[PDB]
């Protein structure tokens, strides 16, 4: 019971620390949708630009907007973890001695299973986190997001982009473990691997988040592939990678921060 709460706090620290660079990343990633929704007046020039305008127009507190969602995200996930993660690992898991391909495939399957299982209960918090991040306001808080989204689109409005998120989880896990196996030291390895994996899986996250953004709007995408097609055709392939640099920055920040807090505890 105590260890649970301590874990909660422990990740709350990391998420809260990484919050300012996260919102900038989310802003750059989702700016076209905000432009469609008349929430943003002009496209951002880049990271520095977004930081500047957001600071001068919203303030300093704004960089932590939506972060409470990230904080309270810990508690429902871990309850599902403790209850199902071991059992799920038991069904697919392998030692590499039993065969590398079996180990890898079982790892993808297990990560995907546990992942989808968590998201089935937790996705809406991610949705709210995103919607609150992307603003300049349209929503007032978590409860407002839930109430309004349910009012317009209902439950499905809260879970939009679920499938590319699951696909994203599997892809990311595969790249992560693959690179981690193919390869001051720990920080290096972790950073490089997480970077490669997050970058290669980044378009799925863009599709996911923008689909989230379409909630509460008359115009929506007709599937993840449809979103992909439209974004590419109108804005270019690079549009799928908007905010990726900021996301990497978020990674390098987060790793150091969580290491420091672990050292402090
Ligand atoms: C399409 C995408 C992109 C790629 C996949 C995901 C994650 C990276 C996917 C990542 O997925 C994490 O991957 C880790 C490495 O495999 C894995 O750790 S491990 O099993 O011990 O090895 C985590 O599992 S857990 O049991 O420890 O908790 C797993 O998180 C989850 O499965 C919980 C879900 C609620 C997400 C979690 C997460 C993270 O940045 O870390 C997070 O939710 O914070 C995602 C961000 C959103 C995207 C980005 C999703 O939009
Ligand atoms: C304790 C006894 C040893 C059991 C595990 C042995 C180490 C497993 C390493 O396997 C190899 O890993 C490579 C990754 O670099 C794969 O690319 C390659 O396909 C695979 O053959």
């Amino acid at each position: 019971l105590i260890d649970f709460l301590m874990g909660g706090v422990s990740a709350a620290v990391a998420k809260t620390a990484a919050s300012p660079i996260e919102r900038v990343k989310l802003l750059i990633q989702n700016q076209d949708e905000m432009l469609k929704q008349g929430t943003l007046d002009r496209k951002y020039a880049g990271i520095l630009d977004c930081f500047k305008r957001t600071a001068t127009q919203e303030g300093v507190i704004s960089f932590w907007r939506g972060n409470t969602a990230n904080v309270i995200r810990y508690f429902p996930t871990q309850a599902l973890n403790f209850a199902f993660k071991d059992k799920i690992k038991a069904m697919f898991g392998f030692k590499k001695e039993e065969g590398y391909a079996k180990w890898f495939a079982g790892n993808l399957a297990s990560g995907g299973a546990a992942g989808a299982l968590s998201l089935l209960f937790v996705y809406s918090l991610d949705y709210a986190r995103t919607r609150l991040a992307a603003d300049s306001r349209q929503f007032n808080g978590l409860i407002d997001v839930y109430k309004k989204t349910l009012k317009s689109d209902g439950v499905a409005g809260l879970y939009r982009g679920f499938l590319p998120s699951v696909v994203g989880i599997v892809v990311y896990r595969g790249l992560y473990f693959g690179m981690y196996d193919s390869l001051l030291a720990s920080f290096l390895l972790g950073w490089v691997v997480t970077t490669g994996a997050s970058t290669c899986s980044y378009p799925l996250d863009t599709v996911r988040r923008r689909m989230m953004m379409t909630s509460g709007q008359a115009v929506k995408y007709d599937g993840a592939f449809d979103c992909l097609r439209k974004i590419v055709a109108a804005e270019g392939v690079g549009s799928l990678f908007k905010g990726c640099g900021a996301n990497i920055l978020r990674g390098v920040a987060g790793a150091g921060v969580i290491s420091m807090y672990d050292q402090l505890q």
